């Protein structure tokens, strides 16, 4: 239903220039935006596993919490999250907490993965921390799979402020392919 | 003001046996509960840095987000995170999302590097995740001080159901030791 990852007005100036930036690039570079909906239910087809909120919408008020988007670049396995953590995401007063910066890579790692090779179990992730985040501002994160090999992805990731005069970490993912199951009708 | 590392209704069965017992723990083997509160704000004396809560507090409805209490030992510098994760924190329907674990881990981790070294600042935070955690259910996080050298502070994490059948995840995290700065009087 309600795309979350679209503009509101708790965008700050360099999240709104950037995201029309990449608007641009899915009309003319084959570039697409992801849709961010309250929850993964209903939006994995065929998922079979071992009120609701996906973590990353887990706070539903504007600005407060994570004000994200992804773009994905289907041809080149690479992904782009525009990502302004809010104030109700602090470590230290005024800077986001490490742990949701971690929460944003291993969610824009599992979209990617998921398009890019049918990932989704994280089966590892490793950041090092660069320097901190301060709330509300902009968090450009370029991931890309770097190789798909024995049922894996294996991805990295760098999160920049966007003059890139700021690097906030550098992080590694590992992901599991899915299995693909063959049942007989019920 | 409020603690939120305290039971409420949403506690499952599992965590309130647990937390009893460490707080008996407090009574006669030198372990403290350790308070939560709305934000770090005024909760690090002394700090300084380069409508606000701390992130693992991001959401205040009971049972919805992170529920969770923190142990500390501090002649062994060894700590116990109770972690039952709510709906609100969802990956794929039914189970937390890997972010969220991320997230408590790196919390545990900053809070125990504080009370045991000073630390505060994550360098590096590496998980390896084994199982899906259903929500609703009891993350027991047994966090270490492996050792202290070149002003940091190594830690390693384990997470895993109460009766040990089920381990969430391992984790090492590394932290900066702050600076002890002397200024003049203003």
């Amino acid at each position: 239903l309600k795309d979350y990852a679209l503009p509101n007005a708790s965008w700050c100036s360099d999240m709104l220039s950037l995201y029309q930036e990449f608007l641009e690039k899915t009309k003319s570079s084959g570039w697409i935006k992801l849709p961010s909906f309250k929850s993964n239910r209903d939006h994995i087809r065929g998922l079979k596993l071992p009120d609701c909120r996906i973590f990353t919408r887990c706070i539903q008020v504007e600005g407060q919490g994570f004000e994200y988007v992804i773009f994905f670049q289907p041809t080149q396995k690479k992904s782009v999250c525009l990502f302004q953590p809010g104030s109700y995401l602090e470590g230290p007063p005024g800077f986001a907490h490490g742990g949701s910066l971690a929460a944003m890579m291993d969610e824009t790692f599992s979209k990617t993965a998921f398009l890019a090779g049918e990932g989704l179990f994280t089966l590892s992730l490793n950041i090092r921390f660069k320097n901190l985040i301060p709330v509300d501002s902009l968090v450009v994160m370029d991931v890309e799979v770097d190789k798909i090999e024995d049922q894996k992805l294996y991805m990295s990731c760098i999160a920049h402020s966007r003059d890139q005069q700021t690097v906030y970490a550098k992080s590694s993912g590992v992901f599991l392919q899915l299995q693909l199951e063959e049942e007989s009708p019920q």
